[PDB]
């Protein structure tokens, strides 16, 4: 059972969405997506999922947009998260792109792939760690 909120007006250029949170002591993963309404049996259209996997520490990017997963994005200076460590994550919405943010700083970008940014309005949370803000 995932996390799901919502975002009151969708997502468009200048709005910063922000989660916080403490990674759980032995994580396997988390996810963190901005979708297209939160639906779950059909699956809503997910414009950008944030992906953390431990066992490799690995950050992966994606989309999926009618059950299509899109080109998967991996770079990254290096991994953020620490196990039972807090963590900040702030996904800003540019024009092109969304540009993300992990304890105050740039990591990557993701462009985007759903164009109508409005539709944008939920923020869907799943995995080991603890929400704590946002």
């Amino acid at each position: 059972v995932p996390f799901c909120g919502h975002i009151k007006g969708g997502m468009r250029p200048g709005k910063k969405v922000l989660v916080m949170g403490i990674v759980d002591l032995n994580p396997e993963s988390f996810a963190i997506s901005l979708t297209c309404g939160d639906s779950e049996d059909p699956p809503a259209d997910v414009a950008i999922e944030l992906k953390a996997v431990f066992t490799d520490r690995q950050l992966l990017r994606n989309s999926c947009i009618s059950g299509e997963r899109g080109e998967e994005q991996s770079a990254i200076p290096y991994f953020p998260f620490i196990p039972d460590q807090p963590f900040r994550v702030e996904i800003l919405c540019e024009h092109p792109r969304f540009r993300v943010f992990v304890d105050g700083h740039q990591l990557f970008d993701f462009y985007h792939r759903i164009q109508t940014l409005s539709a944008i309005d939920t923020i869907k949370i799943n995995g080991d760690l603890q929400i704590t803000k946002l």
